[PDB]
C-alpha cells in the first residue's frame, strides 16, 4: 500500500522556509535561507523573546531498543503533526544525521513513512554544514596541539598524554589507531592517536549544550587536550584556541528550520552521541523552539534508560527546562524479543512473550516518574499484531498507570496519532509535573554512577577496575567531581550485558574506564568497549550508489 | 575530680516547673503538675499558637556506635545549656527511657555529668505513666483479640496468624514464646504468642507519630492483629478497640515538662525502639518545643545510618519539620576502634587508626548533606586523648567539609558546649538548609529499601529471602506499598554485620523478614534476628539494689 520512504520525501509539497517564519513571528532579517527549504536563524529571536514564557515541552523517548526496531522518530514528527492537525502552535526539535551512516548501513528517513522532516536528501548530507565546522572546529585544535610540540613545546606536554583525537564524519575503522608526526624533525613530533566519527566529537557535545557563541567559546577553553610531564592538564584556553574554533563555528550555532512532510516547522540542529554524550539536540533549538511555540516535541538517543536520563539529568539541568510530559515508544515486536522470542518468530501471536516483556516496559515507566515526569506510551502499530496482543498491551499499560495510544503516524501521516495527541493534551490540563533531576551534582562521582545505576537500571551495585580508580580520583583532585556523570554503556540492556534482555535483575555494572569532557562539562564511565569510529560493512552502501544525467539518485535508500 | 552521675542529679537545685512554664508562655491552666518538677502540657498550647512560626531545629546524632561509647544525650543536653547561656530561648526534647534496663544492666544518666535532664530518679521509673498507658492500651487490643476468639470468632481470624503480640517494661526472655489460652473451652483460645518490651510496642510507635488525641485514635483504628482464614486483613478498627486504647492514652498524649542541672526547660515524651520504629521522641512533644522557642534541640536513636535518617524521612515527613542543622557526635576513642584497635588499646596514641577510623565520620557527615542539612560535629572530649589525635580531628573534619567544635559538656556543663553553640549558631546564619527527603512515598518498598541502602548504607545491592517476598509482594497488593520504609538492622555498622567496623565496602544487605505497623503507617524491613524483648544479664542489677529507712537509693546507678 504505503510507498516507500524516499519517494515520500520527494512528492512533498514544501513550503518556503521564510513563510513558515514569518508565521512563527521571526523576522525576515534574522533569516538566512539555504535554498527555499532550509534556513538559519538568528540567537537574536531567543534573546528578544527571553521574558516571554516558555510553551509546554514533550519529550519523546523509548524502550530498550531491539534489533527487531521501535521508530522513535517517527513518532515525534507523527505527534508534532497530529498537534499541528488538532489546531495548536507546536515545532519539533530533531538532531542532525552523521553523514557516514549514508553510505554503509544507508540513509534513512528523518522519521519514515508520513512522518518526516524534509528535504531528506539534504539532511543526510551536508545539510547546513554544521557537522563541517564541527569536524574543523576539532581538527583545528588537533593542528595547534601537534604545531605546539614541533614549536618547541613550551607548555610542556607529554605528548603520550593526549587525549584529543581527530574527527571525521565517514565510517573509517582503519583510522581508528594511527601514528602521526613521522619523517623527521622537520615533520611534527611522532605520537600515537586516531579519528573519531565527527559527531562523536566534544565539540558536538559542546555546541548542544552551549547557551551562545559566547557561552560556546568559554567552553571550547575548558577542553582538556592532555597533560604535563609534570600531570598538570593542558586546556585549549592555554592554547589559546577558541576565539578560532568559536570562529569556525559562527554560523554553526544557528539552528536550522525545516519542515515536516505536513510543513509543521522543525528545527534540526547538533546531534551527539547518546553513549559517551547526552543523545539530544542543541539547547538552542529547543529553547527558541519554545518562545515561539505553545508545544515543543523533542526527541532523545536510545532507550530511556539514556536518553530520557542525560535529557533530564544534562540538557535540562543547564537549560533550566522541566519537561511537561514523556512519551515512551514501543512495539508489540520488541516487547516480545524482551519476552524471549527471537527475531524470525515475532510473528506469531504470543501473549505470554509480550507479558514477559512488557516487564522492560514498566520499568521505563517507573523510571520517568522518578524525574516526576507523567508519561503516555505509543504503540507503534504493525500489521503482524493481532487484536488480543494489542489489547493486552493496552491492559498492562493501564494497569501500570500510564495513558496509552495506539499510533498509526508511519501509515496515515499526523492522523494516526490523533489520538497519541490527544492523550498527551489530556495528560497536560491535568497531570502537571513536577520535575527534579534524579541527582544532585555535589555527590560524588561514585555516588552518581550508584545512582543511575540502581535507581535507572535496576543494577545491584558498581564495579571498577583499578584504572578506572585512578582516573576518578584524579579527576576528583583537579576539581571535576562535581559535574554531571554520562554513561557509555550498551543501549541493549539495562545492563551492561547486551545478551540480557528485557528486565534483567540480580547484576552489577562494570565501570572499566573514567573519561572527561570539561568542554561540555561532564564525566563519562564506560561499562563495555565503546565503539567511537564503527567501520563499514561487507558490502558498503557506497557501491551501489548513483545519480544520473537527470540527478536521479538510485542505491542511496 | 567529677562527682558520680547519680549524686549531681540529687544536688541540684531545680526550679518549680509551673515558673518554666509561665516563663515560657504557657498559662497554668494548660498545666498538669506531676510534683513541684514535672508537668504534663496541654496540647491546647499548640493549638492556639499554630500560626506563629517554629524556631529553629537542630538535631543531634552521633557516628557509628561501639562499644567505647559516644554519649550523644551528653552533647544535646550540653549544647542545650550553652544556648540557654548565651541569652537564646530554647528547649530540648528527649525520648523516655525504658523502665526495665535500669534492672539489668543499670538505669543511666539522661545525659551524663554535668549534662543531663533531671529529676533523675523518677524518669528512669515511673515518670509520669505514659508507658504504662502504652502497655495496658497495647494489652487490651491482646485482650479483645483473645476475646473475640473466644465469643464465637465473628471476624473470622485464623488465630494462627496473629501478629498483635503482648507487651511488658521489664527484661524478661522467658515471655518471648508462650503459649497461651490453655485450660480448655473455658479458659480461651489455645495459641502460640509472647510479649516484646513496652517501649518496641507499635502503640509506643504510634504516640510518637501522632498529631493529637484523635490523630492517635484514628491510627489505633488503622492496627493490624492478624488476618481471617481467607488471608483478609483483621484490624483493631474491626475490633473496635480504639476509643478505649484512645482513653487509656488520654493522659499519655500530652509531653511532660522537666529541665535540665541548668534549669533549662525540657521535654521527655515517647520513646520508641530506633531499629523496628523510628528511635524518636514525640511529634507532639517538638512541636510545641518550636513555638514555645526559638531553638530546639532534639535527638534520635543509634546512629546517624538509623536515627538521623528516620527522623528526616519519617519524624520531619510526617510533621513537615525542615531541621536546619544537624550535629554529629563522635569521640576519638569509637574512631580509632572503627580505624581497628581493640578496646583495651583505645588509650594508646594512634593518628593513623584514627585516620583510618575517620571514614565512618566522613561517610555520616556526607549523609547529612544528602538531606540538605548543614552538618557540625562534636567532639566529646575525653581525658586519654592526646593534642595531636584532637588536632588531626579538626584537620580531618574540616578537610571534610564540617565545622568541628571540642566538647567538654560532661565535665563542665554548659560552659563546655559554648564554643560547639556558637559553631552551631554561626552556621544557622550563614548556612540555612535546604531539606528534602532521602525519597518519595511513591516508588516501591524494594526501591525504597535500596536507595537508603546504597545512599546511606553504601551497600552494593539488596537481597531478599523468598519469605520476604511474600511479604512485601502481600503488602504490596494489601495496598501498603506507599508507605515509609523503616529499617530494623544493626547499628554497629553500616552494613547488616555488625563486625564490620569504619566504613564498609564491597557488601550487600540481606532482608530476611519484612513486617508492618499500619497504625503508625510504616514497614519494616529487618536483616538481622532483631530482640525486641532483651533478657537479663548473670547478675542483674536488681541483686544490689536497696532502698533504706532514709530513703536512701543504692545499687541502683
Ligand atoms: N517499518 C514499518 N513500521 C511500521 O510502523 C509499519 N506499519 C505498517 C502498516 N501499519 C499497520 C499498523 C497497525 C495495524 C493494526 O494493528 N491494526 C489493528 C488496530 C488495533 C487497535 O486499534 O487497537 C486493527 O484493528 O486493524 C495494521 C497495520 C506497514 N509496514 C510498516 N513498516
Ligand atoms: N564517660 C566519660 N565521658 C567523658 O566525656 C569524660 N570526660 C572526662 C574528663 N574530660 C576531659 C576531656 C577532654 C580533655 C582533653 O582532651 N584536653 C585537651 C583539649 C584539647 C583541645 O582543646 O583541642 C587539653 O588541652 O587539655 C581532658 C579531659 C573524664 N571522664 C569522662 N567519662
Amino acid at each position: 500500500k504505503v510507498p516507500s520512504d524516499i519517494e515520500i520525501a520527494q512528492a512533498a509539497k514544501m513550503k518556503p522556509v521564510m513563510e513558515l517564519a514569518r508565521g512563527l513571528g521571526i523576522q525576515e532579517d534574522e533569516v538566512e535561507l539555504y535554498g527555499k527549504y532550509k534556513a538559519k536563524i538568528s540567537l537574536d529571536v531567543y534573546r528578544r523573546l527571553k521574558d516571554k514564557p516558555d510553551g509546554k515541552l514533550i519529550l519523546v523517548t523509548a524502550i530498550t531498543p531491539t534489533p527487531a526496531g521501535e521508530g522513535k522518530t517517527t513518532t515525534s514528527v507523527g505527534l508534532t503533526d497530529a498537534l499541528a492537525r488538532l489546531g495548536k502552535r507546536v515545532m519539533v526539535c530533531l538532531r542532525e544525521p552523521s553523514l557516514g551512516p549514508s553510505f554503509g548501513i544507508k540513509g534513512g528517513a528523518a522519521g519514515g513513512g508520513y512522518a518526516q522532516v524534509v528535504p531528506m536528501e539534504d539532511i543526510n548530507l551536508h545539510f547546513t554544514g554544521d557537522i563541517h565546522a564541527v569536524t574543523y572546529a576539532h581538527n583545528l585544535l588537533a593542528a595547534m596541539v601537534d604545531n605546539h610540540l614541533q614549536q618547541g613545546n613550551v607548555l610542556n606536554i607529554d605528548p603520550r598524554t593526549i587525549t584529543w583525537r581527530r574527527v571525521i564524519d565517514l565510517n573509517d575503522r582503519a583510522l581508528r589507531n594511527i601514528v602521526i608526526g613521522l619523517g623527521g624533525k622537520a615533520n611534527g613530533v611522532p605520537r600515537e592517536t586516531g579519528f573519531d566519527i565527527s559527531v562523536a566529537s566534544e565539540v558536538m557535545a559542546c555546541l548542544c549544550l552551549a547557551s551562545d557563541l559566547m557561552d560556546l567559546k568559554e567552553r571550547f577553553s575548558r577542553i582538556v587536550v592532555g597533560y604535563t610531564y609534570d600531570g598538570k592538564p593542558v586546556t585549549a584556553g592555554d592554547l589559546e584556541a577558541q576565539g578560532s574554533m568559536a570562529l569556525l563555528m559562527k554560523d554553526a550555532i544557528k539552528p536550522n528550520l525545516v519542515q515536516t512532510l505536513e510543513n509543521t516547522p522543525a528545527f534540526i540542529h547538533g546531534g551527539p552521541f547518546a553513549n559517551i554524550a547526552h543523545g539530544c539536540n542543541s539547547i538552542i533549538a529547543t529553547k527558541t523552539a519554545l518562545k515561539l511555540a505553545d508545544y515543543v516535541v523533542t526527541e532523545a538517543g536510545f532507550g530511556a534508560d539514556l536518553g530520557a536520563e542525560k535529557f533530564y539529568d544534562v540538557k535540562c539541568r543547564y537549560a533550566g527546562f522541566k519537561p511537561d510530559a514523556t512519551v515512551i515508544v514501543a512495539t508489540v515486536r520488541a516487547l516480545k524479543m524482551h519476552g524471549g522470542v527471537p527475531k524470525s518468530d515475532l510473528a506469531t501471536e504470543n501473549l505470554e512473550a509480550l507479558r514477559e516483556g512488557f516487564a522492560n516496559l514498566e520499568k521505563h515507566i517507573e523510571n520517568i516518574g522518578k524525574f516526576g515526569v507523567p508519561a503516555v506510551v505509543a504503540i507503534n502499530a504493525f500489521p503482524t499484531d493481532t487484536e488480543a496482543e494489542l489489547n493486552l498491551l493496552y491492559e498492562l499499560c493501564a494497569k501500570a498507570g500510564a495513558e496509552v495510544a495506539l499510533s498509526e503516524v508511519w501509515a496515515k501521516g499526523g492522523e494516526g496519532g490523533l489520538e497519541l495527541a490527544r492523550k498527551v493534551l489530556q495528560t497536560l490540563e491535568s497531570r502537571p509535573s513536577n520535575f527534579h533531576v534524579l541527582y544532585n551534582l555535589d555527590l560524588s562521582i561514585k555516588d552518581k554512577i550508584a545512582k543511575i545505576a540502581t535507581e535507572i537500571y535496576g543494577a545491584d551495585g558498581v564495579n571498577y577496575t583499578a584504572e578506572a580508580d585512578k582516573a576518578i580520583q584524579r579527576y576528583e583532585s583537579l576539581g571535576y567531581g562535581n559535574l554531571p556523570v554520562v554513561m557509555a554503556k550498551t543501549q541493549y540492556s539495562f545492563s551492561d550485558d547486551m545478551t540480557k534482555l528485557g528486565r534483567p535483575r540480580n547484576f552489577t555494572i562494570t565501570v572499566r574506564e573514567v573519561r572527561l569532557s570539561a568542554g561540555a562539562g561532564f564525566i563519562v564511565p564506560i561499562t563495555g568497549a565503546i565503539m567511537t569510529m564503527p567501520g563499514l560493512p561487507k558490502r558498503p552502501a557506497a557501491c551501489n550508489i548513483d545519480i544520473d544525467a537527470d540527478g536521479v539518485i538510485t542505491g542511496l535508500f
